């Protein structure tokens, strides 16, 4: 019952859009990564940014097209499936 104010009102967010995850694994054979994103038959960019200063943590950078917000979501989901993440970024 009764509603909550306007204020911290999530904003609108243009769907599909190129949407820009985190991913930083312990490895750089990043198979799975790539794998969950072409069962999508969806291009995607696949980028490294930087690694830990000793090479254990290598932060990865990927780029898709989400067509929705539950897709925005369970790639997430399958971004934490790979085991090799230690942590995934999802904002």
């Amino acid at each position: 019952q009764g509603h909550m104010p306007s204020d911290s009102k999530k904003p609108t967010i243009i769907y599909p859009c190129l949407w820009d995850y985190r991913v930083i694994m312990t490895t750089k054979d990043t198979s799975t990564l790539k794998e969950l994103l072409e069962t999508y038959q969806r291009p995607f960019k696949l980028e490294f940014k930087n690694t830990s200063k000793n090479a254990k943590f290598y932060s990865f950078n990927v780029s898709m097209e989400v067509s929705n917000e539950s897709e925005r979501n369970e790639i997430f989901q399958k971004i934490s499936q790979l085991d090799k993440v230690v942590q995934t970024l999802g904002s």
